[PDB]
């Protein structure tokens, strides 16, 4: 009888938790491959030597989550359901004075003391993890439990990012949970004849002005993701081979690294055929896609790693038999299309509705249409470019789905941003 532990409430073998209040609650489940018999028996334990193993494999340095905020119920007792070939126990996360804010947390559970009809087949199945973050007070984007979130890229091109914070609810709630920053691309670099992130100067100086032009956002809660995105020539998202994806995304967790991220958005499109004598090309595909993703998920794997649906970035479920669900955290998709869950993701990874604010295709998040994705069980509404000098479009795109979402509509613009300008500058008045 084959055994693994997970988190219940999102099955997720590693679970990234954000505290928004005093307690987090869930169970830890153990999955059984057989039926289990009447003696079948199991608890868990917080395992602080795991932590060292997890952390040299993701070449991570998380801290362990101070054990004395962690309790399971029933003294760690797995309760064993015969019938649903499972086992689980409540655990409960208490937020501490003694936090670092901006600072990921672990909490390594083991499976410990099983029966010995239980086999574990070696230490990832034995554990899972909870990479435990404290948001209490970076709490302005946050709009409630299981309610929908946006994901809005911006054009940094042409549109200063901090305008991410023109958008908030009459609530004075911000809309926006998830920002991407489009883009930063994927280029060959001949003199090395490897892959590399390029930057174009508009990326570059928010990069280099992060403290004042990004980091603002992710003081009220937003994610700030880095977009990626192909740039005509042999290199790709999609056509990375396993070495190539393993170094590209080393590199990607380094810019999240060195300037304080939140994570990236892979969109493969507008690269050229690959060169397939270069060791870090491959065949372009959707394995090859996958394989960067879970790459990428391994080397940050606090961070979000979301996908576009275009081209070949997305439809293979499983890497090294690791499930998407692991490391494809948001899928937003295409302008008048909705997301589609693979392996066990949910729609809870899905975007329900993207909107196209510079060219006004994929329609608008009206109460119909936010009612119409509760029902189907959405997590995502996605918005793409929009601007200042756009907002009475955008934001009559907007109406009445607040209200149905979180009880409240999107409120009028009262302050916008200049490209590369700190100031909140005072809407209209100051366009
Ligand atoms: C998610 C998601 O939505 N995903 C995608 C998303 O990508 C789509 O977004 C749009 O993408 C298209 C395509 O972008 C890519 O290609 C362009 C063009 O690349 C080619 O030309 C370059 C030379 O000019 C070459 O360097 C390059 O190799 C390509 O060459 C081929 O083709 C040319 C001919 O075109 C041949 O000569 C070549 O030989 C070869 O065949 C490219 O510019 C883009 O890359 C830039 O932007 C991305 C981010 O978007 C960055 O990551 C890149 O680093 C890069 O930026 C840097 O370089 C550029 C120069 O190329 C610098 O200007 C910049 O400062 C950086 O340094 C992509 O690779 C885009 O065209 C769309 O752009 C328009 O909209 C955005 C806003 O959304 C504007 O910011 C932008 O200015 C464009 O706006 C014009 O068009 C709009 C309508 O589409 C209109 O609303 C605007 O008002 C404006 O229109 C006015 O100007 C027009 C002339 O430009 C004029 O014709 C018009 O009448 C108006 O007067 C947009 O980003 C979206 C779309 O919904 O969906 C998904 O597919
Ligand atoms: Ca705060």
């Amino acid at each position: 009888n084959n055994a693994y532990l997970r988190d219940g409430k999102s099955n997720l073998v590693s679970k990234v938790v954000e505290l928004h209040g005093e307690t987090y609650a869930t169970t830890v489940k153990m999955g059984l491959s057989k039926t289990p018999n009447t003696a079948t028996s199991a608890k868990v334990k917080i395992d602080a030597a795991y932590l060292e193993t997890y952390n040299k494999a993701h070449n991570t340095d998380f801290a362990l989550y101070p054990q004395d905020l962690v309790t399971f119920a029933n003294e760690g007792i797995l309760t064993v359901n015969a019938n649903t070939k499972s086992a689980e126990v409540e655990m409960t996360i208490r937020a501490g004075e003694g936090l670092q804010e901006d600072k990921t947390y672990a909490i390594p559970v083991a499976i410990s003391d099983q029966s010995s009809d239980i086999t574990i087949k070696d230490e990832d199945a034995k554990h899972c993890i909870y990479l435990v973050k404290d948001m209490r007070n970076a709490g302005d984007a946050y709009k409630g439990e299981g309610v929908m979130q946006g994901y809005l890229f911006f054009e940094v091109n042409d549109v200063n990012p901090l305008n991410t914070l023109s958008f908030q609810l009459e609530n004075g709630k911000l809309l926006w949970d998830v920002v991407v920053l489009f883009a930063a691309n994927i280029n060959y670099d001949a003199e090395a004849g490897r892959p590399r992130v390029q930057c174009n100067p508009n990326v570059q100086y928010l990069l280099d002005n992060n403290e004042t032009l990004l980091q603002p956002l992710r003081r009220r809660g937003v994610k700030v993701l880095l977009g990626l995105l192909g740039n005509h020539d042999i290199t790709g998202l999609a056509q990375l081979s396993e070495q190539g994806a393993k170094d590209f995304a080393r590199e990607v967790a380094q810019y999240c690294k060195a300037y304080n991220l939140d994570g990236v958005n892979y969109d493969d499109e507008y690269s050229n055929s690959p060169d397939l004598s270069n060791p870090s090309l491959t065949n372009p595909s959707t394995a090859a896609a996958a394989r960067l993703c879970y790459e990428t998920k391994q080397a940050m794997p606090d961070k979000l790693v979301t996908v576009f649906d275009w081209g070949q970035m997305y439809g293979v479920a499983t890497v090294d038999g690791v499930d998407a669900k692991e490391w494809i955290d948001i899928v937003v998709a295409n302008y008048g299309s909705a997301a589609y869950p693979i392996g066990q993701m949910t729609k809870k990874q899905c975007s329900g509705i993207s909107m196209e604010f510079n060219l006004g295709g994929g329609g608008s998040l009206s109460a119909s249409k936010a009612q119409s994705m509760i029902d189907g069980g959405y997590g995502w509404f996605m918005g793409f470019a929009p601007s200042p000098a756009k907002y009475g479009s955008v934001f009559s795109r907007l109406q009445g789905g607040g209200e149905v979402l979180y009880g409240s509509n999107v409120a009028a613009p009262t302050i916008f941003y200049k490209k590369n300008d700190p100031t909140p500058y005072k809407y209209p008045d100051d366009l």
